């Protein structure tokens, strides 16, 4: 149908405006901190506290799928990423602050994002 058709069109600009949103937060994380899964073989205890996991290539990955459907599931894979970091690390420890650095930041790129998306539709 025409009608699916136009479903798929707007999954697919929406898909490519939360891949410039993921390069937009990614260019954020300099240090490439937030870039990789957190590897099990070197916090070997690290599911034992954190229970979804979450990163910039996994996202990527669910991106390229088309398997976000809006923003709202994005940002919850965003705040994932951000607040599994402030849970495992300490206060005082460059992860946290980097955590706390890239969550300001991308306050600012996923505030016109909402904007964008509300705007076009
Ligand atoms: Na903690």
């Amino acid at each position: 149908s025409m009608e699916q058709v136009a479903m798929e069109l707007r999954l697919t600009e929406l898909t490519r405006l939360l891949r410039s949103v993921l390069d937009q937060l990614q260019d954020k994380d300099p240090a490439r901190i937030f870039a990789q899964p957190v590897s099990l073989k070197e916090v070997p205890d690290y599911l034992d506290h954190i229970k979804h996991p979450m990163d910039f290539a996994t996202m990527r990955k669910r991106l390229e799928a088309q398997g976000y459907k809006n923003l709202h599931e994005f940002e919850e894979d965003f705040d994932l990423i951000i607040d599994n970091c402030m849970k495992y690390n300490a206060r005082d420890t460059v992860f946290y602050r980097a955590a706390v650095r890239l969550r300001d930041q991308g306050g600012v790129v996923l505030r016109q994002a909402r904007r964008e998306v509300d705007s076009i539709g």
